[PDB]
């Protein structure tokens, strides 16, 4: 099938991948190219790409509505463990979410002194009890390396003490706009 630019409703992102998703037309979506989010995560403007069957379970005006452009912290445009990037290339299992993290769109993030993980979900390989563990992947994204290092960021990067419930940063990116109706309207 052919790509759909334009806005999903009913989108959901990936724990693992961090990519955008939505179903239309029985079809699974993966949001591609540029992608923008509303600020409340109900909507994604992209380059929608068929990507197979559509999974329910994961889940207007005409004028453009408010959002940011998103940085998918994994991209690799910034890859650890080489010259450029070289924070430890392997990501951690932690017993529980490590605290003062932030909420940059919808995506969890540490920092240890320079060094950005976050977090792509849970893994739960045990058997009496279980054990969860939480992920935290190195970030590979140089836009949000740009963001960090312009002091974008000041306002939580850098707390201390007990604090479990991740701080949501004022800055949420580079601001723009959805195009409406939603493509997959109900």
């Amino acid at each position: 099938k052919s790509h759909i630019e334009g806005s999903f409703t009913n989108v959901w992102k990936d724990d693992k991948t961090l990519d955008w998703y939505a179903n239309y037309e029985g079809i699974l979506w993966k949001a591609t190219g540029v992608v923008v989010i509303t600020g409340d995560e109900t909507q994604v403007y992209a380059i929608w790409v068929p990507v197979g069957l559509a999974i329910p379970e994961n889940e207007y005006g005409d004028t453009p509505i408010p959002g940011y452009i998103y940085i998918n912290p994994l991209d690799g445009t910034y890859p650890p463990g080489t010259e450029q990037n070289p924070a430890n290339p392997n990501p951690s299992l932690e017993e529980s979410h490590p605290l003062n993290t932030f909420m940059f769109q919808g995506n969890r993030f540490r920092n240890r002194q320079g060094a950005l993980t976050v977090y792509t979900g849970t893994v739960t390989q045990g058997t009496d009890p279980v054990k969860t563990y939480y992920q935290y992947t190195p970030v590979s994204s140089k836009a949000m390396y740009d963001a960090y290092w312009n002091g974008k960021f000041r306002d939580v990067a850098f707390h201390s003490g007990f604090n479990e419930d991740p701080l949501v940063a004022e800055y949420q990116g580079q601001l723009s706009y959805l195009p409406q109706p939603p493509v997959n309207a109900p």
